[PDB]
């Protein structure tokens, strides 16, 4: 679209639309988009940040662009409809995409004698391009700030994007890469234009928007004896002298541990286990000493949140997986060393169906040949990757984390499901990258070759409209006995959960997962 | 409707048209609109706004959105028009509506140093949407100030959105609500747009504008005897011993309280008799102790005006009950504790040919079983709900008084009229609702992921028309003599009723009712 | 249907299908059918039962047939499939109903020596008909066991059909009316036929499946004033002289109880207040004294439960009114004299937004008329029939409740929504009669002219099929925040809700409504 200054680019569309297996959610926007970096592309590592540690150390570059970023669940489902896609349905996942922007404004900052001058530009552009083709670092998928705010009355900033490349501490090396972003065609919009985009989503697999109600070792029929026997007896029962035997029993009602199964729980790679009450924990400083990782390049990364494994066992609330689980702030709460009461630990127990507990070991192996003169040993099993007849639950999703993750460009991807949860893409929703045009100030009258440095004061807002088609998997519960559902509480408070507070202030008072219906195993 | 900055929207549209059985009123008018809230929803309670009693107490939100409310005749009628109209019909209803917003202008303030900058921002948007779908509560239909002015020439501001949900005290409970407005799909308008909206009324009975020229009490032929008989003896008469007896008699022209009818006067819940003279009243504070109340979930509210009844019997014009009738402000009268001569007390003395007199008992009913050693006792009925063979009618409108309400969407909703008088409907004229859109002001250079709270201070002025078709009952009276009619009093006068005073203010000196024609019973 | 002795002459049919506004209900069940009143129809009344009180004097007779009641909501829905309609529904009523009869089998039962033998009649039949003109005392919509079980599992016995006509204490009147069931035409039912029967119910108003999250008294817009006013002061204040006053105040967000309203709370019939707790009720024999009761033809009679009226005010939730809510027995529970823990009190405190509180006053009225020597004086009204302007909710549905009711066959019937909650039908289903066919046993070899009283002894059993369509009323909630929902309890418990316990016995632990959703009012 192209039109003039005086007439409106768009409307607000805000709302979900419920069909048969589909639901369309369309939320709109304002931002805000200054000029990042003075117009600069600039080199960035750890050195130029501050520099600690070999494990923290990047390189990269840091952009004039900003980007948009949407890839929360609460960008596009109001608490209302989360709860009403969660109670009714067994699966879901994305379709389509439309994005809009529109109602551009670009805005010039004149800052003399103290005076604050804000005036419109009618005749400066913004640029606006999709890396379409998947030609830049992808940065959405890192759970990073500057999302669409969940509260549609709310303003937000457009973050700035910056990427990283190979490093060997603060320096880069060969094979590192440098992009410009105005090396792409991009569109030039003045306050009369308009952008639009659409996109499909390739075929990925439903989310699992249930829990299970049986559990992996208790598939069997529990008033019939196995035809199979295992072995239960080694050393004979009764008298003085206890001699070697062998002795062989049926699994049945009441051997259920000992029975013949054909499946094995998901993968495990424990984490350590931490109380809510910090009393219950050792005295010492272990965030990063008793933290699970990976080594990669000779640098330690945190293993968070990791597979998807259990959050604790039977009447075990209190604990949680060190860096197992999602973990979200409160409103309001700050960047560090914040109490336990300004975050949100999210609670992964209704996949102990199948997946291991994160805290404790998958199982126990044999580590020697037993004979006359050698006892029987067995050691945990603190890591398993995957083995035959293994089945798990991936993690769930939840209203205010992450919807979707780029599949890595790689030639081996096993089950690429995003440990932070949701669907993995190998084309997912481009990136969309903001700028506004650099509009330089009076140039001398004798000509000088030096790049301009002196440039008008401006920025940008506009409007910003995402649509998301979404498929559903209804609920089709033959359960005579109701079912557990999302439910606000009927109590009387001060304040309603999932609205504003006397000053305005909108608030997510607890994470609500996907997984309140069941189905069997 | 889409156009350029120098080019008008719409044009000024102000008059009647008068046809056969239709009037269509026109009225155009220019309102201005602020920014509201700084932009925000919030939560306010009695504890926000003070807190005194449970009676008063509430639970709310307070939203950045105007509302336009037409919902007054005066905002359609012209006094001469209202004369035409009351003098010459004897029913009329609302048949449709259109409404229209142009010429719309979005402003800019400045203020610096203490000057007072005001400029145009011809690139900023106003959002504009019906609430056509009743999913929002409905607050047209509780006699709010904040509408169309009765004089064309007035300039005004439109009132600021809010409404209640449930509360207990101060606080929420589970079942209260929470709706955000830029939840629902807006239209967006910048200075050259405009916008339009048709609505139908649903059929409504006519309004009743004549007065009965007989009471239910003599409908009959006044020169006939009646063939049935009523008790007109207990006790013998003459000599010096008096016993029991039982003589009947046949009602006729001498007594007429004593015969045989077929229907009864409309339903009661009586109020107390206030003179317009304060030294014929009690000497104590009654305005509440005294007043007529409902009971819902342990609060009490005033009924008022509560059912249509008759507001003084013959000669006691003095008399008002105290809140049974409308009662309206003279030209600048303020909100509190006004004395009577800056009010205007409407009179439904009209009325009491059907509806009893809002102060009497509605008659006596016999209270025990007489015999030789009981006498017959009788008590007064102070509240009678409806008995088969009632009849009444409802309460009279003004032109300075309201149109519609929004009937209770409810199971059971007897007998409909809203008891503030005027038109009851399921589905009445959508809740129009408007905001200015928020512009940020500079952004950070840095990224920040809070919410912007730096604006650009702007409102909003345009033009506002609205079409009103209703139909009308032709007046075919076959009554010999002249009858009531609404008229200007003929003597002089410093200024003209319905008119402006030597400083350029409009008032209306009286209310005007629409009773005044006569039929018979 | 008909066919052979080895042939199955229907299949079991038990499940919901859930289509886009409807909903399908299908249950099987088996039931049993004695030989009642040993095939004689009888004179019954208080005197042939005992006889203690003109109030609970009777006749009629009771019939030898039996009867099919489905008049419960549990006999269609499962527990889930409740929580499935609720959760999801503003509103249902029901469509069309099939009925079916089938697999029966007619059995003789010898007794001779002790023993005992049960062998199977092919010859025998049994007798049924429908009475779809409505010729017979409809006693379904009377509350009465003998409904098809909750459990589908259980095996039930058809109750026995008797009625009652007028009486004069025990004896008949000449008005009293003799029915002969034989007197009509009836299916003749031999072990390989079958019976079926179609119904389509009457256009009724759906059921209102929601609570309001808005009261009657809370309607206006919360920051705005009102332009009409009310008496606010009476009295002068300040000084030491206090004299006699007439101000006058609008209405606005700190006098919400004052403000002029358009509608009013429903109707009112007072019930006494009982408390769950026994030590804070009153040490007397008031279950009869105390009692809400109407008056017809010289007996009292409880208004049980009476008009929909809430059950209590916030925060008194240990409070019920006396016979004015609907009290189901736990499983087990016994008929006469059982403790509160044995029984399940429903509560209607949803309905408070515009119904009065069934144990307060509706409200004042004025009694008098106030001058200077007489001071204002009210009354609470604990009666209030319909008035103009009244609205109001009816009494919820159950899982455990009825279903419908007959209206009576009158010329008045004032908002026929029968009292204990449910469908008020002109013409419903209509009452399905099942009899054994009396099989003489050996006559005399001579002639003797007085009728058999021999007879072998026989029952019948089969299976039931009733089938339900519903129509529904989907939820369409632009809330913002999440709703409440009928949810199972997460927690671990000895025994899961609505299932079966370690003896096989089915059990509803609770009563559920179908008020969980909100809406405007
Ligand atoms: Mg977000
Ligand atoms: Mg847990
Ligand atoms: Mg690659
Ligand atoms: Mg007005
Ligand atoms: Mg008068
Ligand atoms: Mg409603
Ligand atoms: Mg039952
Ligand atoms: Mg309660
Ligand atoms: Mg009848």
């Amino acid at each position: 679209g192209a039109d003039g200054v005086g007439n409106s680019s768009g409307n607000w569309h805000c709302d979900s639309t419920w069909m048969g297996d589909r639901v369309i959610t369309t939320s709109t926007r304002t931002w805000a988009l200054p000029t990042y970096n003075n117009h600069l592309y600039k080199q960035i590592s750890n050195s130029t940040s501050g520099g600690s540690s070999n494990d923290n150390a990047y390189f990269g570059y840091s952009t004039p662009w900003g980007y948009f970023d949407f890839n929360r669940f609460h960008c596009h489902f109001s608490p209302r409809d989360w709860q009403r896609l969660i109670n009714n349905n067994w699966g879901f996942r994305p379709k389509r995409l439309s994005f809009k922007l529109f109602n551009i404004q670009v805005k010039e900052v004149t800052q003399n004698e103290g005076t604050k001058t804000i005036a419109n530009n009618l005749t400066s552009t913004i640029q606006v391009f999709t890396d379409s083709e998947y030609q830049l670092p992808y940065v959405l998928g890192s759970a990073h700030q500057g999302c669409l705010p969940p509260f549609p009355a709310d303003v937000f900033m457009i973050p700035q994007y910056g990427y990283l490349t190979l490093n060997n501490g603060s320096q880069a090396v060969g094979r590192s890469s440098f992009y410009c972003l105005e090396y792409f065609p991009s569109q030039m919009l003045r306050t009369g234009n308009n952008f639009q985009f659409t996109y499909t989503f390739e075929d990925v697999p439903f989310h699992s928007s249930y829990a299970h109600s049986q559990s992996l070792d208790r598939l069997m029929n529990p008033l019939i004896d196995q035809y199979l026997y295992y072995l239960s007896r080694t050393q004979t029962t009764g008298g003085t002298t206890n001699t070697q035997t062998l002795g062989f029993s049926q699994g049945g009602p009441n051997t259920m541990a000992n029975q013949a199964k054909n499946w094995l729980p998901g993968p495990c790679y424990r984490q350590q286990r931490v109380s809510k009450t910090s009393a219950d924990n050792n005295n010492s400083e272990y965030s990063w000493t008793g933290a699970t990782k990976y080594h990669l390049n000779g640098r330690d990364s945190l293993v968070n949140p990791g597979p998807a494994m259990a959050s604790h066992k039977d009447d075990e609330e209190k604990f949680f997986p060190q860096s197992g689980v999602l973990i979200f702030g409160k409103q309001g709460s700050e960047k560090t060393n914040v109490d336990i009461e300004k975050v949100m630990i999210t609670d992964e127990e209704e996949i102990r169906t199948t997946n291991p507990v994160a805290t404790e070991q998958y199982g126990s192996v044999s580590t020697n040949l037993q004979r006359g003169n050698r006892q029987a040993a067995t050691a945990d099993v603190n890591t398993q990757g995957v083995l035959p007849g293994m089945v798990w639950q991936d993690r769930d999703v939840y209203l205010q984390g992450p919807i979707w993750a780029k599949i890595p460009h790689t030639d081996g991807h096993f089950h690429p499901s995003p440990l932070m949860g949701g669907f993995g893409l190998k084309h997912p929703p481009p990136q969309i990258l903001i700028k506004n045009t650099p509009v330089p100030a009076d140039p001398p009258t004798t000509f000088n070759q030096s790049k301009l440095n002196s440039f008008i004061t401006q920025y940008s807002t506009g409007q910003v409209s995402v649509e998301i088609e979404w498929e559903l998997q209804k609920e089709n519960s033959k359960r005579w006995n109701p079912e557990i559902q999302y439910t606000s509480n009927y109590y009387k408070s001060t304040s309603v959960d999932f609205a504003v507070n006397t000053e305005g202030v909108y608030s997510e008072p607890r994470p609500i997962g996907t997984r309140y219906l069941t189905r069997n195993l």
